[PDB]
């Protein structure tokens, strides 16, 4: 978009798209997740209830170590709170906290964009990215998982921003995301392989 997206992601986001069995199967794991966030529409939407000082996560029902992925996630400006990240996570990242923090992204487990002040953590306890305008993350953004070149990049507007994340390869890495504030309703809808 302004930057060279991984290749292949034009042609698998032009397909049509994965039907609802597919995506649900893709979906957010009601048996991997915090005991605060439910899972609703067979995996397509999670919602994280008003439980104060809690910081809880969620990962996808499939872990990916080859191919490209990209999943659309949906998550409305108003829900996001202090600490909306969004990113990816091995089978060991822990999936809830019991104080306010940006989860994911806090231990060497995982992956996150901060989708609100734009930092990147990985091992955090942060770089700007995109690389004087102000970050806005509209409702929907792409999360774009590329195995075989092991990056983690992030598309909104119709912009690819390039790769958030490098060093990725060898590794097996659940779609994912941490939150603070409850009574949200965030979406995951897989785009394909």
């Amino acid at each position: 978009s302004d930057f060279s997206p991984p290749e292949g992601l034009e042609e698998l986001l032009s397909a049509p798209p994965p039907d609802l069995v597919a995506q649900r199967h893709h979906g957010w794991n009601p048996k991997d997740c915090s005991e605060n966030i439910d899972v609703k529409e067979g995996g397509l939407c999670f919602e994280r209830r008003p439980v104060a000082q809690s910081t809880d996560g969620v990962r996808g029902k499939r872990g990916y170590s080859r191919g490209l992925h990209a999943w659309e996630i949906s998550w409305p400006l108003e829900q996001r709170g202090t600490h909306a990240v969004v990113g990816v996570a091995t089978a060991l990242a822990p999936l809830q906290a019991d104080h306010y923090a940006a989860l994911l992204g806090s231990n060497s487990e995982s992956w996150g964009w901060d989708i609100g002040r734009g930092k990147l953590y990985h091992q955090s306890k942060a770089p700007q990215y995109p690389a004087g305008e102000q970050l806005v993350v509209p409702e929907r953004l792409l999360v774009v998982l590329d195995m075989e070149e092991g990056t983690l990049g992030y598309s909104i507007g119709g912009t690819y921003l390039g790769p958030a994340f490098r060093g990725l390869k060898g590794r097996t890495l659940y779609p994912s995301v941490s939150a603070v504030w409850g009574q949200c309703q965030v979406r995951i809808r897989y785009m394909g392989e």
